[PDB]
């Protein structure tokens, strides 16, 4: 509260740790479905369906541009790429799995930087 200041973890490094991470989620093998915005001309029921859209090049954008305010948002933009396949694609699906590989991917990173 007011003048009752709790101490804060170092957030200086967060910027160049999250680019770290990005860098690494766009080099995986499966990060094909999620390099680019989905094509919402060409692929039927994804504009309708999927409220908001995300990509690893947008997020990357953000990133770039001072668009995300702490390391949670940027989090929740990665996951909300995810969430986004697991809505739209089956499980079995290759893009459906290859979602599931990179959540899985993904959230072991985010715990080993910056999870102590």
């Amino acid at each position: 509260s007011m003048s009752v200041k709790k101490p804060k973890r170092d957030d200086s490094k967060d910027l160049a740790l999250c680019s770290m991470i990005l860098t690494e989620m766009e080099t995986h093998e499966d990060a094909w479905p999620f390099l680019l915005p989905v094509n919402l001309k060409l692929v039927p029921g994804y504009k309708k369906v999927i409220k908001k859209p995300m990509d690893f090049s947008t997020i990357r954008e953000k990133l770039s541009s001072g668009q995300y305010p702490n390391l949670e948002t940027f989090a929740l933009d990665v996951r909300l790429v995810f969430d986004n396949c697991e809505t739209f694609n089956e499980d079995d699906s290759d893009i459906g799995r290859a979602g599931h590989n990179m959540r899985k991917y993904f959230e072991k990173k985010w715990t080993d930087t910056f999870k102590v």
